[PDB]
């Protein structure tokens, strides 16, 4: 329309991108910034980055571009791409792309009274101290800031609007808590000039289903298959192939953990803690094994039982175990070998007899075992668990 | 041509990239959207992500450039580049992508009436949500929206034509179903203005082959080859072996199949049901042996069996199992010789009786736990499969 | 040189990059379309795209470029950079790439009489169709469609030119066969007008050498390292142990080549195809070291042998098999001592051989079961292989 | 405002951004520069590249943008973009960024009097060499060189302010030590022109923390764990099985930590010694133990002990480990019967006497490889460990 | 200065970037190039990539910038951006980036009398074709080609400038030996034309000490450990056991070890060779373990020793092994009761023996087969590695 192509032809008249337009030049500028949340796509734990989907909102007053609607009907509002019009240069202080400037440059929109819309959308890549110490039941508390490149308070004082959170789309892994933000002024050392800034912090809580179904649900099921070598009789000789296999599953079960959790030094995760734990009751689970199996094939004619532990394990063990301890010339020359023959059975009986003992004595310091080490799988993994805060309203959120 | 560079030239006269080609600046521009799809090339599952390649499809009448035919003879369109002529400023509101407009601009094709087409290619990646309840039986609506970033309904209303699919390549993993699309308008608080749009949803169906042959036979396979335990006589030494060996391998493939699904936690996948089944099923088959083991190996100096015990399994069991339980002076000295002998051989064939009967005990409660793990992984296995939607479809479409 | 600075000078005047050059603005402009084909670097199956290194051809007349060589001594040739005279939209229809346009714009090259020549470098990613059902005998067959985005026939007519592939550089994995291509016109539905364009098919053959080595051979060795179990005494205890071992490694080789082939669903892959007759194979084999352990420590107390079953094995597969089975007061009271002792001796050599007899017999089935399931393995393992076209072509030329 | 605009109007008047701003022609124009540490980002061992987040500062004295505040009320400082103001062009030497310039262009801030400040933000990647002869103990001293790509020092001079670290944030994986800086001069051949410079090198300390858990403790625990065998009664049938599973269990863990040191070959890493000698020893515990099984399972038919072997071992070791070494025709023709049956049962007793004197020797020979592998393991993992330097401030440091 | 702006106003005028600066038309224009090599990033093995650091040198002489210094006190040189004057085309010829011009633009640099100066830094990623026929010993030729893209010889000349290696930065993977470049000339088929280029070719040695370390020493760890089996006595039951796991931890090493070579098909890699002559030999050692099994578990009622058999081993390898084989009615009543149990007893001494025999005969053959597998073994191991040439100065210089 020749009404819009005059407007056009009359505003950018003895126009300069490079002046602030303000109609005092001692006074400075008001511009409204503010956020709308869109998507919070991924939260890297390894390298300490969080990619979110923002659309920035910004707004302030011109004062050249005004006109009156009644010399040009028809048209209210007229658009200006980049490079025409001044616009603020707002940038994300403690931003992790390539491209500091990850906004896509739109058009800017502009009133019938000089007042000015800015929204342009992009993928920002911030970073934020990701915290593991409660692993996977961690709230990590990410800082978006964002404030004037090089202007200053008394030329461009910003000011904070509440974050949009209508169109946030629901994380399967992640559940937005909310974004506050707040203004705060930073006065320099020569000058009494406000240095104006608004800071968006993002709290979000991890969703623990994937890792409880994953990996405490298998752990602890193979930790308790672990304890079956205590009950499996020590004739078949399966007692140390299982204990190793079940350590060796172990062990790929840590090669595929390992590579979830971050490489930080600051301080333990609670699922290295409960691993650590699992893997030294495994060990030490063999070794007693091992212990209950010389046991088992002492020697019969080795050293006898030392009066001290018999005492100990057969008589009191067996008190609190509740189990019991089973239980003519020629005539002359058949009767000397008869006599041998049945003496070397005696012999051999009272062997046997005495390997018994042994057996049963193995046989029960094994219950024993099995019953402190039971007790010491279910404390450890009970308060390990436990110890981390928020944990009852974690598994109320994600379980129920 | 002399005729064509003189049209040129006075085409571009007094021409303004920034004014709205109308007639009337009070009255809106019709634009008509479509699409042309073209391939569906990743479906990311992890960080849903949909790319795809799209050719965009705008056609809208211009004012100010139209010619007679007559004075430009030999000459009925021209082109024009970015930047030169005013286009439209559709964007994907809902992108992925660090570059918010992926579309490759080309130029605009003109009439000799003013009528304009603009098909600018491109690889869109938009952020749809992705459900993986039913994995790998899922089917997904991914969203496509766009509209206008800052003209208004009285200025520019868009207008829906039906999607494209002749040229739509066919994927190997995906099966498209359609793309259906209606246009909608969103009236705002304060104006009547409507703002029109166009969604673009598409429906696609996941290709179930290929995990129906790599993950559910050969996973069913070695579950199927963990119930070999109960055939094994207990007198070899391979029980315990052979069953953790068989969770070594189902910890392995647990290993390969933990990368697939997204680490989501609204819904548990039936995959992940399906495997925990397994293996849990596989852990008590193991308990199970355990326990036919120590029967099997009782010491037959202990206790003897419990009367209720005895009546139960080896009576009861075996009329349902139908198997049959297996069944002078010199002379005197002589004389208490051999009687010792005999009498020490007969204690030896009663105890080895007395032993017998507790391997009986074992050998028939064995095949009653084979019989009842094997009834729990067929019923398992059929059930958690069919209760998934559409699976009859499915199964009809990629195996027949 | 001023010769050559006053033909720039007049060459640029009044000249339009927006005009088609042409004399007679009704006839097509002839262009000329060709390829170099130089390097092919990724074939990628996962994603279809395929990524080769290619130099750009095209040539056409210019009408306005033109100029006298004795006017302008010693200058025969001027280059043009982009954006400064007007060249041809060819682009890629097909492309995969997020720049739709993967030409590193150069310098144009003219006649002294108007022709002009132009040759962009880049590296190109299409997206064609990969089919796996013969892998890794596949012969592919890749496109690339070449045409004006926006020129029709009656304007810009393409030519096609014999694709060059003198400066080709071998690749170790695939086996260039040639690449054709022509000339082909699309018409419309409104109008007569053609629509000319040039598409170039790639004929490649993959190497099979590298496969062939790392993947058949070591697969097929542990399969018939897997039939050693029907050699081994059942006295030892390692039957199940080695045949659950072999399982382990065929799954961990199924873990290592599970990343190589793509997530198709159209057809069953050939290397699927032998891997699951492989597994079926090695699963069958330890059924049946069951059975024949079941049937070495077999009961000698339990039932007897079934006539049937005994003519069955013991003299009919003997004889297929061509082995042997194996084959005062005082002295009345010694007496019946002596005799006791003498009956119990007998009674227990009775049950030997009736043991024995049962031994024998799972003997001659296991070289039954080892005959079978070698004629089974080398016939599957033959005739999978064999299945699949030009395999004798490409034993020829990757091994001979 | 009016005022501003009409400064920006004179300042821009005549002015050349290709030419040096200064006063005389032939003296050399001072730029202060500078640096603000803000995040290591990442240390790439295998590539040798250091990822940081830098802010530039640089300061220079313009000679033509000055003016007179009493001229221009209220406008004390005025911003101009890129590419229409002079500034200086420092880059990084030794980047490895395919942009060599990975700066972020912001505006530059002038003065009253000509005083310029540009701080260019930008996440570089600099190319410095790795040392990991102490890994994971060691300290890396990164450079970064910066200095003018084409000014000279008769134009140019260089001028170092101290780094700023106000603002650095720290890193769980690496503790700054300090970030020290000089300036540099270098003269040519042909000319006494200096050539001034300012390098930046970055002193970092790792934190051991993470790999003290997760690699020393657990490999040091399997190889503690692989000494049992040498516990474990011979008579059991797990020695080979549980020696060989915990080589396997090195193996895994072997597979698990080859991807993180990279493949550097000017010195062996402090990780790599440890591994190697912790699979030699595991190795030779194999082999000990192979041997005393073949001790174990000695013929008692066949050569009877050597009288050196049997003094040495039975009678010394013994001293030395304090263990005790365990310990009437018919009436003719029976009495010939039982002589022969008592005959053959003392051969048998003298030989299962001779099996036994064997049976102690393996036993005996056991304890004393016992503690000696002890001994070996302790002293090679302590040595190792205690070697490099620092390993007393990094534990102090990291643990404490 | 004034007077330096005097000079970029004076140069800058009737200025063409697009023409050559010559001074006669028909003359070519000298031009020097030469390189600075920096830094050998990576060698991509599996793409044949190689990156590189590199500084190019360019040096002309210009007819129309030349200025007196009488005239211009003070200035003696001036810089020029990108676009403002002609500078050569000179392009990689064989580029394997997305970015075909991989030069970071900077300034150029001008004398006081025309000539020029033209050093931009950039990555460059070439194509050069790797070979692994004797990796990891092997020494690549990689090629640099350098060439204007459409200046000819009689207009733009190339000349040739020996390499700068002085700022090399050495790697820890590659040593370099030299890169060597010489000038030629390129004549066409229409007209005599020389097109001159430069080319560099990089020669490099791959240092071996890291593969050497982890690669071969531990594989041939694994294959000597897999020998013990041999010196078993196979009255354990553990030969089977430790023959299979040996081959699992060798499959194990073979998926670690898979990911680092190519997938190249045009010869058989070094260590491919050793790896496949590594496991057949375990594969065969674990068939003879199977056959010496078998041997020692014949049962003793089954078919004798063939005297042929006998004679070959029992006397021969015996022989050859210097080993030694080991070695008054009721008085009727009884004599035949004893008579019985003594003739019981003789037959299971002769059956014994029978059975020693064979024992004797499988501990004999299991020596010879570990005398033949030893020598196979180490043969093998020695003549693979030292096949491949320049092995004995990698050795010298990555060892010593
Ligand atoms: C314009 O360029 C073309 C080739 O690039 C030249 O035309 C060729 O000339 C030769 C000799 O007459 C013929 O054999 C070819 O058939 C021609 N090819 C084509 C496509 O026309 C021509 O020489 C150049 N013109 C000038 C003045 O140099
Ligand atoms: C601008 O502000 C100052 C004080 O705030 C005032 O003295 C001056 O008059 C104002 N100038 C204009 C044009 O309003």
């Amino acid at each position: 329309g020749e009404f819009q192509r005059k407007l056009y032809k009359e505003l950018v008249k003895n126009y300069n991108p490079l002046e602030r337009p303000v109609a005092n030049d001692s006074q400075p500028l008001t511009v409204y910034f503010s956020l709308s949340l869109l998507q919070i796509m991924d939260v890297d734990e390894k390298n300490q980055v969080l990619t979110t989907n923002i659309w920035l909102q910004m707004s302030w007053t011109d004062h050249y571009l005004q006109w009156n609607v009644s010399e040009y009907p028809g048209v209210k509002t007229v658009r200006f791409p980049d490079g025409q019009i001044w616009k603020p240069d707002i940038l994300l202080y403690n931003s992790a792309d390539e491209r500091f400037d990850a906004t896509f440059h739109t058009n800017v929109l502009v009133n019938s009274s000089g007042h000015c819309q800015y929204l342009p959308p992009g993928i920002f890549k911030s970073s934020c101290y990701i915290d593991v110490r409660w692993f996977p039941f961690d709230v990590q508390h990410c800082k978006l800031k964002f404030g004037s490149w090089s202007y200053g308070g008394w030329s461009l004082d910003l000011q904070m609007q509440e974050a949009d959170i209508s169109g946030y789309i629901p994380n399967g892994e992640w559940d937005l808590v909310g974004i506050p933000g707040k203004r705060s002024e930073r006065f320099y050392e020569c000058c009494k000039e406000p240095y104006p800034d608004v800071t968006f912090t993002v709290t979000m809580r991890r969703r623990t289903l994937y890792y409880g179904l994953n990996l405490l649900i298998p752990c602890v099921l193979i930790s308790a298959l672990a304890l079956l070598v205590f009950l499996l009789p020590a004739d078949s000789g399966e007692k140390i192939s299982l204990g190793i296999t079940v350590l060796l599953s172990l062990t790929v079960f840590m090669l595929l953990v390992a590579e979830i959790m971050p490489a930080t030094s600051d301080s333990v995760p609670l699922i290295a803690q409960y691993f650590a734990s699992t893997m030294i009751i495994v060990g030490l689970s063999v070794v007693v094994t091992v212990i209950v199996l010389q046991y088992h094939h002492h020697d019969p004619d080795g050293g006898k039982m030392p009066k001290w532990t018999r005492v100990i394990l057969l008589n009191w063990c067996a008190w609190f175990l509740r189990m019991k301890r089973p239980g003519d010339p020629d005539l002359a020359k058949i009767l000397e070998e008869v006599r041998y023959i049945a003496n070397r059975f005696r012999c051999q009986d009272e062997s046997e007899a005495v390997c018994s003992e042994w057996k049963f004595a193995a046989c029960v310091v094994d219950r024993l075992c099995l019953m402190a080490f039971s007790v010491f799988t279910i404390i450890c993994t009970i308060g390990i668990l436990m110890s981390a805060p928020n944990f009852v309203e974690a598994v109320s959120k994600d379980f129920a």
